């Protein structure tokens, strides 16, 4: 009833281009089941939205990696909020959300700002730039890390950490194995600086810490909070500018746009998000035999949720394939959808808002002048090296 598949979502074939293997994954059924890794997969949106909306049979506690932390032991102790189901976590999600909240960007927007109009300056002096290492990299990285509180000893570590964590999703393969070889000096400098004397005043962690005392989260559980920032604050950020950028490079039409009317730039991120789903898959564990799709699935059963292919799934999107400035991106799951949707989703707005708009105001055309190459990772998807040409407006 169920059709098996043979397609490894996680090697490099797929990872150079996933676009008709997703399509394969759609067409074939609501459900499918991934012979390689013996995991259900859903590819389409209705299925991936219907399994992100139900966390009661569709749980994250028991990962949302391959691995089942009722079978192994987590490589790190599990986060409070990302591997956490209702009611646990409920109070340090409230933490997260009011910490990284509305009244929050308005503290920070002009200075991230500043910095994006300040990041393209020094770029268009350059011209010939890499839009990952000078752009997509360099700017959060200018920001972040500061709106976080860390010192500036040792943040070279916070992409490859983050790496570490996308790959440690995956299953057990080279990237992941290696990955996790490589750890320990990583590792060791994130534990450290989640610990309350290690956070400026009123950056983010400081904030958490400062939430012990509410009865949301106890003094204990603020450093793992703190880590879900270190985790998670950066590279999907990092990917989606990346994205952006290629997008508009790929796609000068909608630069054209986006340069007559500089206040798309917001919802031009957003399309990048959509198109090229910084985050490709997550897993799910069933608590519970479930009906899905026509399909019946055990108890204890992974589930892999293919969001990227959810995003470009014809059933729900016109003309998927396109990129589009002015589309009506709501509803699109590159962030998740329900109660764990990605509680940092106004930073990474905010920073892609700030630096394409700077962008829009800025550049009068972006050029590829050198050999594309992607970065691979079991879970992130993004480039490795984007060459440009920027020329000034
Ligand atoms: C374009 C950038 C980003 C993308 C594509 C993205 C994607 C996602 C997705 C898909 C989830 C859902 C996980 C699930 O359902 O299991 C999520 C959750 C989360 N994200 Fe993001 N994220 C981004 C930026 C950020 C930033 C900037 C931060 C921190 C400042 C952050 C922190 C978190 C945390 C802590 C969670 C867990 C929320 C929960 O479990 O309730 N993310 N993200
Ligand atoms: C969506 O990506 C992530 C979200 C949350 C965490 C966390 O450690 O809580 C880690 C991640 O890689």
């Amino acid at each position: 009833t169920i059709p098996h598949l043979a397609i490894d979502p996680f090697s490099l074939d797929f990872f150079d281009d996933p676009y008709p293997d997703q399509q394969t994954l759609r067409d074939a059924g609501p459900v499918v089941y991934l012979d390689k890794w013996n995991v259900y997969g859903v590819a389409r949106y209705a299925e991936v939205h219907a399994v992100l909306n139900d966390p009661t049979t569709f749980c994250s506690s028991r990962g949302v990696g391959l691995s089942d932390f009722k079978k192994e032991k987590p490589w790190r102790p599990p986060s409070l909020i990302l591997e956490a189901d209702p009611p646990a976590h409920t109070r340090p999600r409230a933490v997260l959300s009011k910490v990284l909240s509305p009244a929050t960007m308005k503290t920070i927007r002009d200075g991230f700002a500043a910095a994006a109009d300040a990041k393209v300056d020094e770029l268009l002096q350059r011209g010939c730039i890499d839009a990952i290492a000078d752009l997509a990299e360099a700017y959060p990285l200018s920001v972040f890390p500061d709106a976080m509180g860390l010192k500036q000893e040792g943040r070279e570590h916070l992409l490859p950490y983050a790496g570490l964590v996308g790959n440690a999703f995956g299953p057990p393969n080279e990237l992941r194995q290696t990955a996790i070889e490589r750890s320990a000096p990583h590792q060791a400098y994130v534990n450290e600086q989640c610990q309350r004397p290690n956070l400026a005043p009123g950056g983010f962690g400081a904030c958490i810490h400062a939430f012990t005392d509410t009865g949301e989260i106890t003094p204990d559980e603020a450093p793992l909070l703190v880590r879900s920032l270190l985790s998670a604050g950066l590279d999907t950020t990092v990917n989606g500018i990346g994205a952006a950028v290629y997008c508009l490079a790929r796609f000068p039409g909608e630069l054209q746009r986006l340069r007559s009317d500089p206040t798309l730039a917001r919802n031009a991120f957003e399309e990048a998000v959509r198109f090229e789903s910084p985050v490709q898959t997550f897993f799910r564990t069933t608590t519970r035999e479930v009906e899905l799709g026509g399909a019946v699935i055990g108890e204890g059963e992974k589930v892999l949720m293919f969001l990227g292919s959810a995003n470009r799934d014809p059933r729900r999107w016109s003309d998927p394939d396109l990129y589009d400035i002015t589309r009506k991106t709501s509803g699109h799951v590159g962030f998740g959808s329900g109660v764990h949707m990605c509680v940092g989703q106004l930073v990474a707005r905010l920073e892609g808002e700030v630096m394409l708009s700077a962008l829009a105001r800025k550049v009068a055309a972006i050029d590829i002048d050198g050999p594309v190459k992607r970065r691979f990772n079991n879970t992130l998807r993004g480039l490795e090296s984007l060459p440009v040409k920027l020329t000034p407006a």
